[PDB]
């Protein structure tokens, strides 16, 4: 199976410190061929997610400790335009959930 899903890549992280084999940068998608607009990206790299980029954060949504990074994964994307659904994940790897596109977070782990 598909490691897609927000407990599976939730346990995932914490157990393994980064994500499964079936996430990509958005950069890698691009070079593939990966247009936003089109929602190519399962026809341009089958069983891909986007996952992996830097989550900025500038908001102060997320708690942020002192030197800490935060990244985010693309969460129940199989085809077409990617949804709304992300995991976001920090340094010492405290798991949040965004399903409204970046507007609000709430902590899984």
């Amino acid at each position: 199976q598909v490691i897609n899903t927000f407990d599976g890549v939730a346990d995932y992280l914490q157990t393994y410190h980064k994500l499964p084999d079936n996430y990509i940068t958005k950069s890698e998608a691009q070079a593939l061929g990966w247009v936003a607009s089109k929602g190519n990206l399962a026809d341009v790299a089958p069983g891909k997610s986007i996952g992996g980029d830097i989550f900025s954060n500038r908001e102060g949504k997320l708690p942020g400790k002192s030197g800490s990074t935060w990244r985010e994964a693309d969460i129940n994307y199989t085809s077409g335009f990617r949804n709304s659904d992300r995991i976001l994940y920090s340094s010492n790897w405290l798991i949040y959930k965004t399903t409204d596109h970046y507007q609000t977070f709430t902590k899984i782990r």
